[PDB]
């Protein structure tokens, strides 16, 4: 297939070896849905809030289905639900993103990776994400691939809302991706060129984006919740934020890339 090095460059592997995979950490995956008849793949439950495509186990655009296999990479043992908020094409309603917000708020889900957002969001998506975090869920974001505008932030929403840990994405180098979003809401940076994931259809395949390094740092909460379960989304994100290797101007790169390994002994 596919060979990728995104897990091993978050220094995931330290903690798996050390017996820290993720288990009885809730991810809720707002996207496409999840393909749950991929043999690597293996889903906790789900709710589509498509109303028009009801069976949020089947991932008619592909994307769901690469971000699940990019955090069960990061945290193999994790507990993954599919909440099914994008059609086909890619693109939902923000009301349909909210109810999927307003499901984990209600099923407890420890992590909301949210791998999709637009140029505008509204008062309505700012309320469910500040809510989703004010009743202690870690809540992520992709910054978005707008690139740079001069002087402008590019983060797109939901990651522009200070609520949400907003991720750019870097190479396997550690270099800022050219269409990696920018601007002061800028967080952490993690993998995101070339990612090889699980497709529908029992396939694999590499994407660019950052969509793919918000689900490394979605994976990194969840390891870092299996060792310290005590631990609030607060100090789930400082733990994150505070021990990123530091690389660029923050502007580009905010606090650096992420590093699981240190986060999860951080004080
Ligand atoms: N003193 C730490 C507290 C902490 C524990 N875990 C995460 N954060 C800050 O900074
Ligand atoms: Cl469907
Ligand atoms: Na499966
Ligand atoms: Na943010």
């Amino acid at each position: 297939k596919c060979v990728s090095y995104g897990v091993a460059q978050i220094k995931a592997p330290a903690l798996h070896s050390q017996g820290y995979t993720g288990s009885n950490v809730k991810v809720a995956v707002l996207d496409s849905g999840i393909d749950s008849s991929h043999p690597d793949l293996n889903v906790a439950g789900g709710a589509s809030f498509v109303p028009s495509e009801t069976n949020p186990f089947q991932d008619n655009n592909s994307h769901g289905t690469h971000v699940a296999g990019t955090v069960l990479a990061v945290a193999p043992s994790a507990s993954l639900y599919a909440v099914k908020v994008l059609g086909a094409d890619g693109s939902g309603q923000y009301s349909w993103v909210i109810n999927g917000i307003e499901w984990a708020i209600a099923n407890n889900m420890d992590v909301i990776n949210m791998s999709l957002g637009g140029p505008s969001g509204s008062a309505a998506l700012k309320a469910a994400v500040d809510k989703a975090v004010a009743s202690g869920v870690v809540v992520v974001a992709a910054a978005g691939n707008s690139g740079t505008s001069g002087s402008s932030s590019t983060v797109s929403y939901p990651a522009k809302y200070p609520s949400v840990i907003a991720v750019g994405a870097v190479d396997s180098s550690n270099q800022r991706a050219p269409f990696s979003s920018v601007g002061p809401e800028l967080d952490v940076m993690a993998p995101g060129v070339s990612i090889c994931s699980t497709l529908p259809g029992g396939k694999y395949g590499a994407h660019s984006g950052t969509c793919p390094a918000s689900n490394h740092v979605a994976g990194a909460a969840a390891l870092i919740l299996s060792k310290h379960p005590n631990w609030t989304n607060t100090q789930v994100r400082s733990s994150l934020e505070n021990t990123a290797t530091k690389l660029g101007d923050s502007f580009y790169y905010g606090k650096g890339l992420i590093n699981v390994e240190a986060a999860a002994q951080h004080h």
